[PDB]
C-alpha cells in the first residue's frame, strides 16, 4: 500500500545516483542517510525537485540519524571508502578497502537489526562479498533478505562491450560471472550468449574472435580500475545495477540477476556468500540458481571463494 | 527530426492495439488505414485522446485512402482475413486465409511501391511467410526493408509458459522459433535459456521435465488455435510483438528478435522467407543470423520451409 | 508486497485494453472476469504473452467464477451494455443503458462485498454516476474507496482537441468537466489551463477563438457519440483514463484527477455521486476537490447533478 | 533515422547525470566533453553500462576534441565554474560566475558555429540568461533553435514545495517563474495552479496560506543556495530539467516549458533574453508564450530583465 521506504545507507556518489533513478522510477520514497552532517539533505533536496520532471512522487529526504531505518522495507549499504589511504589509484584494489569498511558494517547492521530486520538488504560496499556475509551475520536478517552488488555490474560490462563489437541491443548479450565481485571475478565463456544464442557461433561465423573476447574480458575484469584510472569514479552503472536489483524485489520481477548471495553447498560451498544467478522477487531471494559448472569452472570458482574466504578473518577484525 | 509517421495499413484487432502501444511509446504518429468507411477514424479519434493519459504526443489519424502511405517511415501491414469462412474455429488454419489475402498484398504492395518505398515494412497477415514475400515482390523495397512478423510472437509464448513453470522473469527465457510462423514452426529446445543459462540445466535440475516442456511446446504451436477456441482472438500480443519489431528499428535498438525475412542461403535456402533471427535497426534488417542448427533441426527448418514454398504458387495465384 | 491483484469485472473492449495497458505498465495480476464463457480466458492468455515485449511479470488469468474477486486490491467494473436495443447508433445515448446494467450492479456490488470489501472500486459501467452509487450501496465500500470514471476520459478529449489546435503536448492543456458523465458534463471554460496559463490569454492572443472553443466543447460533449458514429467504439481511451485513476491508486501518486464521487456538501450537493477533481492515491479519494464555481457554472452542475439524481430511482428499479 | 546525437559540453555534475539519463531514456548517443583530460571517459565508460540495465543502446564516449561537436543535433553546455574563487557558499552568487565563464562560451560558440551550426543548443553556465546570448551571438545559431536553462528548475522547486504542501502529484501543480535564473526570478503567484485548478482556491479553503506560500517563494528563489550550503551541489535537478527540454525537442513533444529564448519585444523587451514559458518541439523554440502579466508582475519581469541586462556588458568583457 504505501510506498516502499528505501534507505540508501550511504549518501556519496552511488547513493546519489540510486536517488535519481528510484525517483525516475517511481520506486518508493527514498532516504539518503549519511554520517556526513547536512550533504544528504542538501542532495535530496536537489533530487526531490525531479519528482516534478520524472511525474513521479517519491518522497527523498537525507538523514543523519540511524533510526531512520526504521520502517525501511529495502536498504542499501553503500557506505564506506572507495580508495585507501597512501594507495595510488594504479594501486588500487578493493581488497584494501577491507580494514577500512568492516567496522561499518557491523554498526549499521546492528542498526538494521534494532530497525528494519524485516528489510531487504542490498550491500555494496567493498569488498563486497566480504562485507555482504560481515552484515548478514550482525544485522540478523534470513539469508533471503540480503545480497551483494557484484553479477550484474560485472556483467553488465562484459555484455554491454561484446554488444559493441556485435552492434546488437546491449541487453541481447547475457552473460555469467560468479564467485566474487574482484580480480578473482569468473567470466564464464561457456554461458555467453546473444540473442540467446550461444557466443560460440558468433565466433564461428568470425564476428568475433577468441582473443577479442579474452580482450574484452580482461577488460571487463579491470573496468572499475580502467574508470579510475581515466580520472573517474565507476559509481553510475553500479547504481543502475543496484536498482534493477531493488527493482524486481520491490515489483517481484523474478528476475535472474547474478548477485552474492549466500551458498548451502552450490559449487561445494557453504558458510560464505559467493556471487551467482539468484531470481529476485517479492520473498527476496526467491531461487538460488547453480551454474552447473565443469571443472575447470569450478576451479576458477574456487579460486574467487578463496579470497572472500581469505578475507572473511581480516573483515571480522 | 518529424517524428516517424508510422502507417498501420489495416485498422482492425492488431491495428487498433499497435495503435494504443505506439501512443504509450511516444514512437510516431500513426495513420490507421483500413478499406472500411469510417472505423479507422473513430479508432483514431479514441485513441488519439490518449496522448493526454499518456503523456505522448503522437497524431493519430484514420483514413480510407491508400495514398496517405505517402511520407510513411513504417508501413505494417495486417490487412486481410482471420478466418476463412465456412470453416469452424477447430478447423482454424493460416494456410487457408492464403486465397482470401494475396489479392490484398499485391494492391498494397503497389502502394507502397508508389507511395514510400523508402519505408520499412512489416509484414503480418496470415500465412505470413508467404504473404511477406509476395508484398516484397509487389512494392519493390530493398530485403532489408521489410519483415514479416512470426517469432517474436511465437517466442513470447514459449517463453512466457517456460517462465512461469521456472518462475522467473518473462523475458528471462530466451527461446528461438524458426522456419515458419504456423504449425510447422520450428521449436529449438537446443536454444533456450533461461537468465542466460541452458535450459537443460533447469531440466537436469527437476525445475521442469522434458516431459513438461514437450507439453509446453505444444501448447505454443498451438496457441493462436486455443486462443481462437476460447471465443477470443490472438492479437494483444501479436501487436506487442510488431511493436516491439517496430520500435528497435525506429530507435535503432538492434535488438536480435526472429522475423520472417529473405534467406539468402542461410539453413541452406534462398528465395524464400522464413523466420530467422535478426537484428533490427536503424538500417531495417541490419544482419541475419543462421542458427548453426543440426541435421535434426535443419531437418525441422526444411519441413518449415517447404510449407511456405508449397503455398509460394498459390499465394501468386 | 505481493503485487497488487486488479480484478475487471468485465472482459469486453475496455476490458481487455485495460488488460493490456495493466501488462504494460506492470501494475499487477490481473484477473479479466466476465459472464461469458472462456473468452476471458483467451484474452487472459492473449495478455500474457506481453509480459515478455514488456519486460514485465503481471499474471493475467480470465475468470467465470465471481469468487476470483477474493483478494482484490482494486476492481474495476466495466460489466454491462454500452448499446440499448433496438436504439440504432444516431440515437445512442447513455440513459438508456440504465435499464441494462442496474441488475449487474447489484449482483457485483454483493461479491465484493462478500470477496473484497477492502478494495479500490473504479465503476465504469454507464451510466455511470447513477451506477457507481448502486454498487457503492451494494458493495458496502468507504465512500473513499470507489469512484466513477467520468471526467478524466471527458477532459482528455477537450485537452486533447485544445492542444491539437494551439500545436503543445496535449497534456500541458488542464481543464475540467464536472458534474456527471453524459450529455450534462460541465465543462468549465474558465478553468482550462495550457501550460498552467489561463486559455483566456491565448483566445486574447487570437490563438484559438471563442467559436473554436465552443465548436472543441460541443465535439467533446459528443465524443462518445461521435466515436460510436464512425463505425467504432471508444474503449481506449476509456481503458486508458481508468488505468491512470488505478495507477494513481496503487502508487500512492495523488493525481489530482476528476472522477465521479460521493458528494457530501460540495457545490451543495449531498448523498449523490458527481464529478469533481479528487486526489488518489494510496488511502483512496484522499480530497475531494470542490471547485469555486460562479453562480453560472453551478447552475450547470446542479442540471447535471439532476440528471444523475432523476435516473437514481429508476436504476434502483 | 541514426538517433540524435546529444554533445554534452561540460562532462561535471550536471553533465554525468544528463548523460544517465540520457542513457534510461534511450535519447541519443551522447558524447562527455570536456577540457579535464580523461574524465569524460572514464564517466563515459561507467554511464555506457548502464545501456544493459536500461534496455537501451545509447553509445557514451568521452571527449577532449572540440571538433566532436561535428554532427551533434543536439548541444547542452555546461561548461564553466559552479563556485567562484574566494567566495564562500554563505556568498554563492550566480553573478560572480561571469567573469568565469564568458570566454568559456565565446570558444564553444565558435566551435559550435563551425562544427554544428545547426544544431539546437541548451545553454546552461551562469548567469545563464547573459551566458546564453553570448553564445547564441557567437554560435550564429537562429533564435529558435537555443534556450537557457531556468523556468524549468526553478518552478520544479516551487511546484515540488506547494504539491508537498497540498498533499498532490508534484506535475498536478504549475507553476510560472519567468524573467532570468537568478536572484531576481519572477514568481508568479497568479499562475500558479494545482490540478489546473487557481491556487487561490486552495489558499480560500486554508489549505495552504498566503504566509506558507510567501516561504515557498523564499525558499524556491534560494533553493540553489540553500542546497550549496546544505555541503551539497546542485545538479540532478538541473540535469532532469535539461533533459526534459531536450526531450521535449528530440521527440517533438511540444510542451511548454519556460526557459531562457530571445525575447522580441514580449514584455515590451527586445534584443535579450529572458525566461518565458516557450514550446519545444521538432522545429526548436516553436512559439514564445508572452504571458499577459498585470504591472506589478511587468515590473518584476523588468528588474529581472535588467540585471541580465546589466551584465551584458560584463559578460562581453
Ligand atoms: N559491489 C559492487 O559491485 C561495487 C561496490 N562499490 C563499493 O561501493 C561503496 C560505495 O561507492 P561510492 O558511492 O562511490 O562511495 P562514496 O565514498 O561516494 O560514498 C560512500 C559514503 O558512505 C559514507 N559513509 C561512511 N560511513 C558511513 C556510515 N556509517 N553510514 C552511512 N554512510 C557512511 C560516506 O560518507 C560516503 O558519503 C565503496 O566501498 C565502493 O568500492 C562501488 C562500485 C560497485
Ligand atoms: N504473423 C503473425 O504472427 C500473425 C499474423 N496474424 C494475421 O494478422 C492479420 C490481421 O489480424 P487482425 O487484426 O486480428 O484482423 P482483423 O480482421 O481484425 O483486421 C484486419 C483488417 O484488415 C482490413 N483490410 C482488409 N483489406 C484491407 C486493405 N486492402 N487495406 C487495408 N485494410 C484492409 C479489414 O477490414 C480489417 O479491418 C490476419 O491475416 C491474421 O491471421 C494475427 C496474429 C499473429
Ligand atoms: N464511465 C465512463 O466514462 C464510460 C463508461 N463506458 C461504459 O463502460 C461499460 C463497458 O464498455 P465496454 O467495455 O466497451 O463494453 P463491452 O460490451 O465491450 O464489455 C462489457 C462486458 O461486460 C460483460 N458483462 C456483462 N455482465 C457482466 C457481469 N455480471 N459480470 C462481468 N462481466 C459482465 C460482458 O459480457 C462484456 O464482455 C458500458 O456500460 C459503456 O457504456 C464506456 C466508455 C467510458
Ligand atoms: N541554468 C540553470 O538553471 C543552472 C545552471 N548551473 C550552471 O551550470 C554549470 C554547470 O554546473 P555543474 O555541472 O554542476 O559544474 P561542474 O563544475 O560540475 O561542471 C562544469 C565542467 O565544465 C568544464 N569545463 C570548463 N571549461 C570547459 C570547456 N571549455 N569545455 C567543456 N567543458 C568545460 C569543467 O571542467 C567541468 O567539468 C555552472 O555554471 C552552474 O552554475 C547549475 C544549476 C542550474
Amino acid at each position: 500500500a504505501p510506498k516502499a521506504k528505501i534507505v540508501l545507507v550511504g549518501s556519496g556518489m552511488i547513493g546519489g545516483v540510486m536517488a535519481t533513478l528510484i525517483v525516475q522510477k517511481n520506486l518508493g520514497d527514498v532516504v539518503l542517510f549519511d554520517i556526513v552532517k547536512n550533504m544528504p539533505h542538501g542532495k535530496a533536496l536537489d533530487t526531490s525537485h525531479t519528482n516534478v520532471m520524472a511525474y513521479s512522487n517519491c518522497k527523498v529526504s537525507g538523514s543523519n540519524t540511524y533510526d531512520d531505518l526504521a520502517g525501511a522495507d529495502v536498504v542499501i549499504v553503500t557506505a564506506g571508502f572507495t580508495k585507501a589511504p597512501g594507495k595510488s589509484d594504479k594501486e588500487w584494489n578493493r581488497d584494501d578497502l577491507l580494514p577500512l569498511n568492516n567496522k561499518i558494517m557491523i554498526e549499521i547492521g546492528g542498526h538494521i537489526k534494532k530497525n528494519c530486520p524485516n528489510a531487504f538488504i542490498i550491500v555494496v560496499t567493498n569488498p563486497v562479498d566480504v562485507m555482504v556475509q560481515l552484515l548478514h551475520q550482525h544485522s540478523g536478517v534470513p539469508k533471503n533478505k540480503i545480497i551483494g552488488l557484484g553479477g550484474v555490474l560485472d556483467t553488465s560490462r562484459l555484455k554491454y562491450y561484446i554488444s559493441q563489437k556485435l552492434n546488437v541491443c546491449p541487453r541481447d548479450v547475457n552473460a555469467h560471472i560468479v564467485g566474487a565481485h574482484g580480480n578473482k571475478m569468473v567470466l564464464l565463456k561457456r554461458y555467453i550468449t546473444v540473442g540467446g544464442i550461444p557466443l560460440q557461433e558468433f565466433i564461428n561465423n568470425k564476428l568475433i574472435s577468441d582473443a577479442e573476447l579474452e580482450a574484452i574480458f580482461d577488460r571487463t575484469v579491470n573496468t572499475a580500475l580502467e574508470i579510475v584510472n581515466l580520472h573517474a569514479a565507476p559509481y553510475v552503472a553500479p547504481a543502475a545495477a543496484i536498482i534493477e536489483m531493488a527493482e524486481s524485489y520491490l515489483k517481484d520481477l523474478k528476475k535472474v540477476l547474478i548477485c552474492s548471495t549466500l551458498l548451502e553447498g552450490q559449487y561445494g560451498h557453504s558458510d560464505i556468500f559467493g556471487g551467482t544467478p539468484v531470481v529476485l522477487g517479492a520473498n527476496g531471494v526467491e531461487q538460488v540458481i547453480e551454474l552447473q559448472l565443469n571443472s575447470e569452472e569450478k576451479a576458477k570458482f574456487d579460486e574467487a571463494i578463496a579470497e572472500t574466504k581469505r578475507m572473511k578473518p581480516l573483515a571480522h577484525h
